[PDB]
C-alpha cells in the first residue's frame, strides 16, 4: 500500500513517512533522527550497522566498513578507488567479473549486501515505528550517478528484501521538503548538493499550473573530488605535522592512531558549526621507546577556513557551469535551500551569502531534508498528495541520419523520461555489410544540420537485393535521462549497442530561439524530406 522513501547517505541515513498532510521524520533504534552508515565486524560472528558499527571502527579497522556509498557500481581501475585503497584501513578486493568487492573475515562480499544491511535497520526502524512489515521503497541516489549505480540501487534493496517501487536522486528528494511550505509555485530553485562524497549542484523549476503543480529539472553537475570526506583528509594530513614539529612522531602510518583521529577529527567538526574552542584529549594514542604519549593541543576556527576555502572556490566552476546549462540569470532564481548537515558552518552559509546576496532559507532541516522528501513520493503514488505532478520531460527530439542526408523524428519533444518507441529502417545498396547509425538532436528535418553527439556500426547483416535484412533500431532514455540505443539484426541474432548520457543542462534561452527559428522554417523543412522521398526510410554506409 503505502510506500516509504529511504535517504542512501554516505555518512548518515534517515527515514521519515507521510502522517496524512505533514511530513514526520522517524526516529532510530537510539532515538536519532539520523544513523551513521557505517558496518562493523566484531570477533563474535555478529555484524553491527550504524550507531553500533560506528562505536568499534578505532579498535577494528579492517572489519568496520564505512563510507560503502563510494564504492558500489565501480570497476576497481578507477583512479579514486586505487586512491581510496591506499587511504582506507580495510581490505579491498576485486570480484571475479572485475568489480570492486570487499573482503571481511575470509568472505567475500559485495558492497549491496553490506548496504542492504542498513535498510534492514530502517526497515526494521520503519516495522517497529508501524509494528508490521514493510515492503514498497522508493530509494534515493546521487544526481550524477549513471546507468550501472541506480539499477545496483534497486538490487540492495532486494538483498534487503524491499520492492523498490521508484528510484529518484538525491537533490531531487530534498526539495519535495521545501514545497510543502506555502508560496512555493512559480519559481526557480538551485539544489546545491554537498555529501560526504561528492560536490552535486542542481537547478530545479518548480512551476504550478490549474491546480497541479509541476517540478522540472534545468541543470545538474557533480564533482566527486569536493565532497565532505575529502575535508576530513584535509585534517588527517595536517595534524601529524603539529605531532611531529613537537616531538617528531609521523602517524599516517599508524592506522590504530588513524582510527581514533578520524573519531576525534569527525566528532569535533560538527562542533565549529556552533563553538569556536574546544582541546582534543586522546590519552595513550601510541607510545615509543621511552614511554607513552599523550595529545593535548589547543586550536580555534579561523586555520580550518583559511585550509579548506578551495574547496569552496574549486565548487563554483560547477556552479557557474550549472546557470550557463540553464541559460538562466540570477534574476529568475528565487530561491536557497540548504540541504546536509555541513552546511550549518557559518563560512559556507557567507560565501554563499555573498554569491547570492540573500540568507539561505532556515526552515530545511539539513540532516533530515533528503529523507522528508521521499516519503512525499511515497504518498503521491498511494494518492494522499492530491494535484502535484512529476515533470521530467526531454526539450528537443532525438533520431539518427538517414537516407539523403534527413533525420528522422523517433522522438518528439515533450515526451516524458524514461521512454522507449520501436520503428523499422532498411539498407541501401545490394549485399551491403556496413550501417552508419548516427544519433542526432534537434529540430531541423535535414539530418547534416544536426550536431554529432556521437555514431556507431552494426555489422552482420546479411547480403541481400536491396532492402531484404531487418536491422531494428532502439532507442532507451531510462530514468536516469541517460539514451540507450541498441540494435538487433533478427535475421542473425547479433546484437550491438550505444549508451548516451543525460544531458548536464536544458539551455531554453537558445533552445527557445531554436523554436521559434523552426515556427519561422516550417515550409522550408517539408520540401527537402519530400524530394528525398522523390529521389521504409534508409540509412547511409
Ligand atoms: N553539525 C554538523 N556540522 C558540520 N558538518 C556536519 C554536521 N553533521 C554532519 N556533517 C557532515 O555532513 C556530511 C554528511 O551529510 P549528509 O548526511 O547529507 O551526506 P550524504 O547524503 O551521506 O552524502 P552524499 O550525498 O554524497 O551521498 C558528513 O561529512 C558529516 O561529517
Amino acid at each position: 500500500g503505502k510506500i516509504i522513501g529511504i535517504d542512501l547517505g554516505t555518512t548518515n541515513s534517515c527515514v521519515a513517512i507521510m502522517d496524512g498532510t505533514t511530513p514526520r521524520v522517524l526516529e532510530n533504534a537510539e532515538g536519532d533522527r539520523t544513523t551513521p552508515s557505517i558496518i562493523a565486524y566484531t570477533q563474535d560472528g555478529e555484524t553491527l550497522v550504524g550507531q553500533p558499527a560506528k562505536r568499534q571502527a578505532v579498535t577494528n579497522p579492517q572489519n568496520t566498513l564505512f563510507a560503502i556509498k563510494r564504492l558500489i557500481g565501480r570497476r576497481f581501475q578507477d583512479e579514486e578507488v586505487q586512491r581510496d585503497v591506499s587511504i582506507m584501513p580495510f581490505k579491498i578486493i576485486a570480484a571475479d567479473n572485475g568489480d570492486a568487492w570487499v573482503e571481511v573475515k575470509g568472505q567475500k562480499m559485495a558492497p549491496p549486501q553490506i548496504s542492504a544491511e542498513v535498510l534492514k535497520k530502517m526497515k526494521k526502524t520503519a516495522e517497529d515505528y508501524l509494528g508490521e512489515p514493510v515492503t514498497e521503497a522508493v530509494i534515493t541516489v546521487p544526481a550524477y550517478f549513471n546507468d550501472a549505480q541506480r539499477q545496483a540501487t534497486k538490487d540492495a534493496g532486494r538483498i534487503a528484501g524491499l520492492e523498490v517501487k521508484r528510484i529518484i536522486n538525491e537533490p531531487t528528494a530534498a526539495a519535495l521538503a521545501y514545497g510543502l511550505d506555502k508560496g512555493t509555485g512559480n519559481r526557480t530553485i538551485a539544489v546545491y548538493d554537498l555529501g560526504g562524497g561528492a560536490f552535486d549542484i542542481s537547478i530545479i523549476e518548480i512551476d504550478e499550473v490549474d491546480g497541479e503543480k509541476t517540478f522540472e529539472v534545468l541543470a545538474t553537475n557533480g564533482d566527486t573530488h569536493l565532497g565532505g570526506e575529502d575535508f576530513d583528509s584535509r585534517l588527517i594530513n595536517y595534524l601529524v605535522e603539529e605531532f611531529k614539529k613537537d616531538q617528531g612522531i609521523d602517524l599516517r602510518n599508524d592506522p590504530l592512531a588513524m582510527q581514533r583521529l578520524k573519531e576525534a577529527a569527525e566528532k569535533a567538526k560538527i562542533e565549529l558549526s556552533s563553538a569556536q574552542q574546544t582541546d582534543v584529549n586522546l590519552p595513550y594514542i601510541t607510545a615509543d621507546a621511552t614511554g607513552p604519549k599523550h595529545m593535548n593541543i589547543k586550536v580555534t576556527r579561523a586555520k580550518l577556513e583559511s585550509l579548506v576555502e578551495d574547496l569552496v572556490n574549486r565548487s563554483i566552476e560547477p556552479l557557474k557551469v550549472a546557470l550557463q546549462d540553464a541559460g538562466l540569470s540570477v534574476s529568475d532564481i528565487d530561491d536557497v535551500i540548504l540541504v546536509g548537515g555541513q552546511t550549518r558552518m557559518p563560512m559556507v552559509q557567507k560565501k554563499v551569502a555573498e554569491f547570492f546576496g540573500k540568507e539561505p532559507r532556515k526552515d530545511v532541516n539539513p540532516d533530515e531534508a533528503v529523507a522528508i522528501g521521499a516519503a512525499v513520493q511515497g504518498g503521491v503514488l498511494t494518492g494522499d498528495v492530491k494535484d502535484v505532478l512529476l515533470l521530467d520531460v526531454t526539450p528537443l527530439s532525438l533520431g539518427i541520419e538517414t537516407m539523403g542526408g534527413v533525420m528522422t523524428t523517433l522522438i518528439a519533444k515533450n515526451t516524458t523520461i524514461p521512454t522507449k518507441h520501436s520503428q523499422v529502417f532498411s539498407t541501401a545498396e545490394d549485399n551491403q555489410s556496413a550501417v552508419t547509425i548516427h544519433v542526432l538532436q534537434g529540430e531541423r528535418k535535414r539530418a547534416a544540420d544536426n550536431k554529432s553527439l556521437g555514431q556507431f556500426n552494426l555489422d552482420g547483416i546479411n547480403p541481400a537485393p536491396r532492402g531484404m535484412p531487418q536491422i531494428e533500431v532502439t532507442f532507451d532514455i531510462d530514468a536516469d535521462g541517460i539514451l540507450h540505443v541498441s540494435a538487433k539484426d533478427k535475421n542473425s541474432g547479433k546484437e550491438q549497442k550505444i549508451t548516451i548520457k543525460a544531458s548536464s543542462g536544458l539551455n531554453e534561452d537558445e533552445i527557445q530561439k531554436m523554436v521559434r527559428d523552426a515556427e519561422a522554417n516550417a515550409e522550408a523543412d517539408r520540401k527537402f524530406e519530400e524530394l528525398v522521398q522523390t529521389r521504409r526510410l534508409l540509412l547511409t554506409g
